[PDB]
């Protein structure tokens, strides 16, 4: 799957894009490959920071499907007209798909002043596509369409940044060790449920149900480890008795202010890790970061990329730069391994461990 290697880039904080041709003859878009929507959507109008947009005008195979379209993600809004038109991933599989598309008229805080995107693949579920699930997904559509198994991975590599998309399948060229899967709880979002959470090997003590409050998601839109509410304050808790050595104030941890080092006490920051539902009653599995995944590079003034939800845990760029990761659509499952390309020291480095005994792991999913 060679093709498809280091087809990523990106700007840290900013997400990752891969090449994409719509419309024929083919017009080259960059577009945010996120997991954690299920639109696809490309500018339509020349936004005046967009490097370029969408011309349906000159797209012979382009079609109406007279609707409007509006999605709202955390912060950042788009307004689009639906349409479909041929879809191609140059640096992917060698299909061309008819696929749906959002053609974006109107945005507010979407398009980011100097990215290098024109637009964002949603790669989760129908259930939460917009206006509703029976506006077809980019790659339930390529499935749909051509022999491409019904699976892809990601090794989000990380002011410039890369990584790989595999369309289609697993390359073992970009893990080592072991692949560890958990089950996806539902097809939407990409949900997992988490049912132990370890700072320095030592456990949190909470009700797992509440890891998990409302949901936990693998999302490559989102930057940051975002742990729940109340899960949030105890994980921080423990990562400032960890990390008593030195002291920070009260808005670093809530993402407020910067700290800056020169080129940096690796040591004293804890490894993190959460311990995943396995395949089987009472296994699980952990995936561990380091605190080079979770402080984020912004003197070497890096963010803590760690903060408090009202929407569940979401494992963002922050956990999925340790791992390479497998969204196993087909047997509704998520692998992890250890990425051949994170970043770690000579202390410490990324680890997938198992298999552990946990019981009563279905009680950490919320109803
Ligand atoms: C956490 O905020 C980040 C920046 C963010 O919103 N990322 C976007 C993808 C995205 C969206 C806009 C962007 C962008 C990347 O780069 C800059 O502009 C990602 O899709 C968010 N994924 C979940 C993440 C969550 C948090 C828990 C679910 O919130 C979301 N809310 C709305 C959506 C859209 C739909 C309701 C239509 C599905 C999705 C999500």
């Amino acid at each position: 799957f060679v093709e498809m290697v280091d087809n990523l880039r990106g700007k840290s904080g900013q997400g990752y894009y891969v090449e994409m041709t719509v419309g024929s003859p083919p017009q080259t878009l960059n577009i945010l490959v996120d997991t954690g929507s299920s639109n696809f959507a490309v500018g339509a109008a020349p936004h005046p920071f967009l490097h370029r947009y969408y011309q349906r005008q000159l797209s012979s195979t382009y079609r109406d499907l007279r609707k409007g379209v509006y999605v709202p993600y955390t912060q950042g809004k788009w307004e689009g007209e639906l349409g479909t038109d041929l879809v191609s991933i140059p640096h992917g599989p060698n299909v061309t798909v008819r696929a749906n598309i959002a053609a974006i008229t109107e945005s507010d805080k979407f398009f980011i002043n100097g990215s290098n995107w024109e637009g964002i693949l949603g790669l989760a579920y129908a259930e939460i596509a917009r206006p509703d699930d029976s506006l077809e997904p980019f790659f339930d559509s390529l499935v749909k369409q051509t022999h491409v198994p019904n699976l892809f991975s990601l090794q989000l590599c990380g002011a410039s940044v890369g990584g790989s998309m595999i369309i289609g399948g697993i390359d073992h060229s970009l893990y080592t060790g072991s692949l560890w899967y958990t089950p996806i709880r539902r097809e939407w979002y990409y949900e997992v449920i988490i049912v132990r959470v370890e700072i320095n090997g030592q456990d949190l003590k909470m009700d797992c149900k509440e890891y998990n409050y409302d949901k936990s998601i693998v999302d490559s839109g989102t930057t940051n480890l975002r742990l729940p509410k109340k899960v949030f304050e105890a994980a921080v808790k423990s990562i400032k008795a960890a990390s008593s050595t030195e002291k920070f104030p009260d808005g670093f941890w809530l993402g407020e202010q910067l700290v800056c080092w020169q080129a940096t006490p690796w040591n004293i920051f804890p490894v993190i890790s959460l311990y995943l539902m396995g395949e089987v009653t009472n296994q699980s599995f952990r995936i561990t970061i380091l605190p080079q995944q979770y402080l984020r590079p912004v003197d070497d003034c890096y963010k803590f990329a760690i903060s408090q939800s009202s929407t569940g845990t979401v494992m963002g760029a922050v956990i999925m730069e340790g791992f390479y990761v497998v969204f196993d659509r087909a047997r509704k499952r998520i692998g992890f391994a250890v990425s051949a390309c994170h970043v770690h020291d000579e202390f410490r480095t990324a680890a997938v461990e198992g298999p552990f005994v946990t019981l009563d792991m279905e009680d950490c999913g919320y109803n």
